[PDB]
């Protein structure tokens, strides 16, 4: 199990704009990176979580922060969209997708082993807890839209978890 931090817990704004309906469990679960500036403590890993929710919706113009959990580098997972609410990270292979973002860029160097943890305990939890089947594919966001997320050496460290797919959107 893994604690997380609740939407209320980071202070989130409530979702503007309708967001479409998903059937959990979901086949699959994505990996990315926020590409941003990494967060090391509790204020900050909050503050990055507000900041980049108030960015994808009034920027990006999202309904709501595009990912359903986001991993800090203080090794806390806080909660983003519900599991059966579509995500907003992949366009057309947004559906049937669990959306897990590392806070920070992960392009040169690999998140801190407390996130790392906290991704592994994360997934085990979804797939108890129903919001992810047990078969399920884990994919890099990069298999399934046009970007180099989560950052090649998050990339290469989850290509050697459990369930990680080959398959090219």
């Amino acid at each position: 199990e893994v604690p997380i931090v609740t939407r209320a817990e980071w202070n989130a704004k409530p979702p503007n704009g309708a967001i479409d309906s998903m059937v959990t469990p979901l086949p699959r679960a994505v990996i990315a990176h926020t590409a941003g500036g990494a967060c090391a403590d509790d204020v900050t890993c909050s503050q990055h979580m507000r900041n980049l929710q108030n960015f994808q919706m009034s920027k990006q113009k999202f309904s709501d922060i595009g990912y359903h959990y986001l991993i800090g580098g203080n090794g806390k997972v806080y909660e983003g969209r519900s599991p059966s609410q579509r995500g907003a990270f992949a366009g057309p292979n947004n559906d049937g997708s669990l959306g897990i973002a590392f806070i920070g860029n992960f392009e040169e160097r690999a998140p801190n082993k407390e996130a790392l943890d906290a991704a592994k305990e994360l997934l085990e939890q979804a797939v108890k807890q129903a919001q992810l089947v047990e078969g399920y594919k884990l994919l890099g966001h990069r298999q399934v839209s046009a970007t180099k997320s989560p950052g090649e050496a998050l990339y290469a460290l989850i290509q050697q978890w459990p369930n990680w797919s080959e398959e090219m959107l």
